[PDB]
């Protein structure tokens, strides 16, 4: 353990976080990372975490999960903390505000998270303009192993909901190195229900004719983001989609609507998705099924409570070819970046690993 590791979760990030409502505190942090306010980054990438998937070079498996920076306002913050690529959005077609606030709430004593934002976007023209501002910049990243993947929702009002994500794959998907079509929010009416076998097979179509019609250099992979509450013919019903359109891989999983038993937090009955510790054996499960009904064939994203290189393991051998993590970063701060990779190298090292390749999907073979 570093000394910025101790610091910032044992003081830091306490005391703000004690001094701050939790929107504001989402606010300030996207500032700071904007401004590149942000402790050293001490650790180097080593061979052993690089990952070849969706087309691209990942320096290393940790990602940045969706929800942090929605507007693209922090990228270059976000690769100077160390994470080896960042997803964008959920941005939406038409500027919208969101639900009314307070909308995240706290509950330090789960390591979990409750928001109901309800999709606050600034809304695809002006984060096409915030992208086109560096796309070289993020040419010459993607170049080094820093992917940029941008995810996709949908305006509240929208009536065609298939129009929203096809806009969004015309305006963002020429800036993209992936796509994600986020049908798993819970805080947006009807939008889990676009999982259902009939309203996926029909929306995928639509976007991926769309993704298909970009130029070569413009072509992102297209990715769909599930539910960690989908029932079993769910589950079987999406791997049948995502293998009969060639859909490039998913990302597993969004938050929860559940509130498994055992929560403390007085907050724990508010509406919204719930991320962080709770959810964590709910996304490896989702994970280990979905790579099962895909036979292995289709990459994973793994997110939902990483916290530690033991949690990123648990997911890459159940079959995550990368991982995301938010919430842990609400309560470690930027140091957690490096502690993940620090001790999932050494995991790898200690389990006999030659690097993260050799352990996706390890736990399937055993
Ligand atoms: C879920 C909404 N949500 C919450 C509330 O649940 N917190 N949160 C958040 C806050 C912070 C904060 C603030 C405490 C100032 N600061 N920093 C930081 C510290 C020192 C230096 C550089 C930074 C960016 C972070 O990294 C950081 C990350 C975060 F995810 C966040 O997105
Ligand atoms: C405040 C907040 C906002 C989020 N907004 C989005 C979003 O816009 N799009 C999305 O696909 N996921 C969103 N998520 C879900 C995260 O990307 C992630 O799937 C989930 O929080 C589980 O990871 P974690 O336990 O590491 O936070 C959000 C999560 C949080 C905590
Ligand atoms: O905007 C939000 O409320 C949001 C979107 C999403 O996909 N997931 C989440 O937990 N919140
Ligand atoms: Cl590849
Ligand atoms: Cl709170
Ligand atoms: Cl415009
Ligand atoms: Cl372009
Ligand atoms: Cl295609
Ligand atoms: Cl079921
Ligand atoms: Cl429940
Ligand atoms: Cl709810």
């Amino acid at each position: 353990a570093t000394g910025d590791e101790r610091f910032y979760a044992e003081h830091l990030m306490p005391t703000l976080q004690g001094l701050l409502d939790p929107e504001s505190a989402h606010r300030l942090a996207v500032r700071f990372t904007s401004l590149g306010l942000l402790p050293r980054a001490r650790f180097q990438d080593s061979d052993m975490l690089e990952v070849r998937v969706l087309g691209h070079k990942f320096r290393n498996p940790v990602g940045i999960a969706a929800g942090f920076d929605k507007h693209g306002e922090a990228v270059d913050g976000l690769y100077k903390m160390g994470f080896g690529f960042v997803e964008i959005g959920s941005v939406t077609p038409k500027p919208q505000e969101g639900n009314p606030r307070p909308r995240v709430f706290r509950l330090p004593e789960d390591q979990a998270v409750i928001n109901r934002y309800g999709f606050n976007s600034h809304g695809l023209s002006v984060v096409e303009h915030r992208l086109r501002a560096r796309q070289q910049k993020q040419a010459k990243l993607t170049e080094d192993g820093l992917p940029l993947g941008v995810n996709l929702g949908k305006n509240k009002t929208s009536v065609d909901a298939a129009e929203d994500y096809a806009e969004g794959v015309r305006v963002l998907g020429p800036l993209a190195d992936y796509l994600v079509v986020n049908v798993s929010s819970p805080n947006t009416a009807g939008l889990r229900s676009l999982q259902g076998k009939a309203e996926l097979r029909r929306l995928l179509t639509k976007v991926l004719q769309e993704r298909d019609g970009l130029r070569r250099v413009h072509r992102p992979a297209v990715l769909v983001k599930i539910a960690p509450d989908l029932t079993s013919q769910d589950k079987e019903d999406i791997a049948s989609v995502v293998k009969e359109l060639g859909i490039d891989g998913l990302i597993v999983t969004n938050t929860t609507v559940s509130r498994p038993a055992g929560l403390q937090g007085a907050l724990r009955s508010e509406t919204g998705g719930l991320s962080g510790k709770p959810l964590r054996d709910l996304s490896t499960q989702t994970i280990r099924e979905m790579y099962a009904l895909t036979q292995g064939r289709v990459p994973i994203i793994g997110v939902g409570g990483v916290s530690s290189g033991q949690d990123a393991l648990e997911k890459i051998r159940a079959g995550a070819s990368l991982v995301q993590l938010y919430t842990a970063l609400t309560f470690w701060g930027p140091p957690v970046v490096g502690k993940v990779k620090r001790e999932l190298e050494a995991l790898l090292k200690e389990q006999g690993f030659g690097g993260v390749t050799d352990a996706i999907g390890a736990d399937h073979r055993r």
